[PDB]
């Protein structure tokens, strides 16, 4: 028996026991995440810990099989993924050290309460009190205090922690065949085999950077517009040819300029399409929302939800009978038990959200044919990108009129279109540079290119040169503002949002081009395009069996990211911004 045949037997065993154990874990997690109950909490911990142990032991055993001697790229990929043990190689001592550091950083983050000068008790935790301030306040001093306090009482505390976390994680990375924790994270995009469908980890840097080059002009003009309107709101502090203060971006970090819409609304009279009132009138219940979503997916040719979906999902808050976590989640428990958890209300947002989450469900149903280790999206962004393209189609007033939530005679005034596209811009085009800069700083820091003495300095240097944002109060290396973000303090990648964003518009433009739609890409409802849903399935079923490049080619027609779809989607807004910015400054001073 060739070592590969023995390998097949190994994996065929792994997936057979794993599929099961993961289903047991997932059912326990449905129990806890729904029927919050200490008992159920304890059972969740038990089952998840058994999953952890199984994966770890099977990973060691997989290492005892040599990847270099595996033929079928499919088998090789499953093995490779299972062979990536990670924390195992480090001594159990060092393991507990890093576990304690991650736990302590997350506990500092969660236990984050800053107090207000003049108030010895206005001290409030982050999620309850601080954010509203950073999103619905027009007081420079209040927002300033919040921003400074977090990056002061929390970032400083995390500073030594993250300092040692970098060294430990780097040792873990190089413990595996890796140059830095950066290369380890970049490997999630690394795939090999097939014809030229291979993507080396270091190519990710090249591609992210060139895509950001093409997106830079749009971000520049968006910067101008937001800057000028904010100037009129905060005149004493904003400079016309300068970067923007961080505390005025709409959230503690300024990851999404969405909350700046009231202060930066194009026009401002033409109301915003809110079918919410219409839903409230047609008595649309949560089930009706999800049923219309089902009808959409059937229209493009995709299947409809299992009986199990309608019978086992929690589509509504559990009245008052139980206590639940509301954050919307899509669930593939394994073994065909697909579900969705949401505290669905009667709101356009929850409607579009149901379409997104059900798109996740459809992806899950489409790759059930694949084995366990290949039952996932091709990269880390395929999934949420599919989800988002659903909401894009379900937001076009065309589809809103079809479902009967907007009168037929209703017409789109160019003004309302610009308003909508600008809101999309802040939330999308705003996080794009923020994301690039965050992950670049982390990548270089893990690569060591940024020494600790110039750790924070570079950070704000980039925040200005890239993001176009400036520090309100100068911060020394005593601070650690990067750790101030949950995705950074809790050891999570961040480039996923950038990649997802670039992907979703590529997908939407390809599929729309299939539906033979003509006109702006912000007006596309792939509804009834059997061919569109067919291409989508022809990718979705592939899972991660085939290279992510292959999935892309099967859908969009290219093997690598392309920003041209994103630009085409926002091009109207781009031109309007250019004209609105002619007699003003488009750019920002680096040192300011
Ligand atoms: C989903 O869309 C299909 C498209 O034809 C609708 O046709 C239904 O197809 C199903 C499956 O082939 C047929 O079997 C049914 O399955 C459900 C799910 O377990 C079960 O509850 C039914 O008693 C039946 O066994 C079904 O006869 C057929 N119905 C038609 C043609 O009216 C289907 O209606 C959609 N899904 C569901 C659950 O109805
Ligand atoms: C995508 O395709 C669907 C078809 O499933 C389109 O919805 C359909 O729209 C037509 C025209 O309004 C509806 O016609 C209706 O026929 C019934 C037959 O009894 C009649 O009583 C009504 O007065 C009306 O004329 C049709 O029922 C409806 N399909 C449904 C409700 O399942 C939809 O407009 C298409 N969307 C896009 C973006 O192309
Ligand atoms: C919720 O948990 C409690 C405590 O473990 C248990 O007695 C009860 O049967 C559970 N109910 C549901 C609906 O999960």
């Amino acid at each position: 028996p060739s070592t590969e045949d023995l390998v097949n037997t190994f994996l065929e065993k792994f997936n057979y026991e794993a599929e099961e154990l993961s289903y047991q874990s997932s059912l326990a997690s449905w129990d806890y995440n729904t029927n919050i109950s200490d008992e159920n909490v304890q059972k969740m911990n038990n089952a998840g810990a058994k999953w952890s142990a199984f994966y770890e032991e099977q990973s060691k055993l997989a290492k005892t099989y040599p990847l270099e001697e595996i033929q079928d790229s499919t088998v090789k990929r499953q093995l490779r993924a299972l062979q990536h043990s990670g924390s195992s190689v480090l001594s159990a001592d060092k393991n507990q050290r890093l576990n304690t550091i991650l736990n302590s950083m997350s506990t500092i983050y969660s236990t984050g309460k800053a107090c207000n000068p003049s108030n010895p008790q206005e001290c409030l935790l982050l999620e309850p009190g601080l954010d509203d301030i950073m999103e619905n306040s027009k007081d420079y001093n209040e927002r300033l205090w919040a921003w400074e306090g977090w990056r002061s009482e929390v970032g400083k505390q995390l500073r030594p922690l993250y300092e040692e976390y970098v060294a430990l994680k780097n040792e873990m990375a190089r413990a595996n065949n890796y140059e830095d924790y950066g290369d380890y994270w970049r490997g999630d995009y690394e795939e090999e085999w097939e014809n030229g469908y291979n993507y080396s980890r270091n190519q990710l840097i090249d591609d992210v950077e060139h895509t950001f080059t093409q997106i830079m002009p749009l971000y520049q003009h968006l910067h101008a517009y937001v800057r000028t309107k904010l100037m009129d709101t905060y005149p004493s502090y904003i400079s016309p040819t300068g970067c923007l203060p961080a505390h005025l971006l709409g959230d503690m970090w300024g990851r999404f300029w969405t909350n700046l819409y009231p202060l930066t609304v194009p026009f401002g009279q033409k109301p915003n399409i809110d079918v919410t009132n219409a839903m409230v009138n047609q008595s649309w219940d949560a089930r009706r929302i999800f049923k219309e979503a089902e009808k959409f997916f059937v229209s493009v040719g995709l299947p409809n939800m299992t009986q199990g979906f309608w019978e086992n999902s929690m589509l509504t808050e559990p009245s008052d009978s139980r206590k639940v976590v509301c954050h919307p989640t899509a669930w593939d428990l394994g073994k065909g038990d697909f579900r969705i958890k949401m505290c669905t209300k009667v709101t356009m947002d929850d409607f579009l959200t149901a379409h997104h989450e059900m798109g996740h469900i459809q992806y899950d149903m489409a790759y059930a044919a694949q084995p366990f280790l290949l039952r996932n999206g091709a990269n880390e962004g395929f999934h949420e990108a599919v989800g988002e393209i659903m909401s894009l189609s379900a937001a076009t007033p065309n589809h809103l009129k079809n479902i009967g939530l907007l009168p037929p005679s209703f017409f789109e005034d160019s003004e309302t279109e610009i308003n909508f596209l600008l809101k999309q811009a802040l939330t999308i085009v705003g996080t794009l540079p923020f994301t690039y800069m965050l992950e670049k700083w982390r990548w270089m820091v893990f690569k060591g290119e940024i020494p600790k003495d110039q750790w924070m300095k570079t950070w704000w240097e980039m925040k200005r040169n890239i993001v176009g944002v400036v520090e309100p109060v100068p911060h020394d290396e005593t601070y650690c503002d990067p750790a101030s973000l949950f995705h950074v303090a809790n050891d999570y990648s961040f480039i996923r949002y950038y990649t997802r964003t670039i992907y979703q518009f590529q997908f939407q433009e390809a599929l729309c081009q299939i539906a033979k739609h003509e006109g702006p890409l912000h007006k596309c409802d792939i509804s009834n395009s059997s061919e569109a849903g067919q291409k989508l399935l022809e990718m979705l079923k592939l899972g991660k069996s085939k290279p992510w490049t292959y999935a892309l080619e099967i859908v969009v027609g290219a093997k690598n990211m392309d920003v041209r779809p994103l630009l085409n989607y926002f091009e109207p807004l781009f031109t309007w911004l250019k004209e609105q910015n002619r007699n003003s400054f488009v750019g920002w001073n680096t040192d300011w």
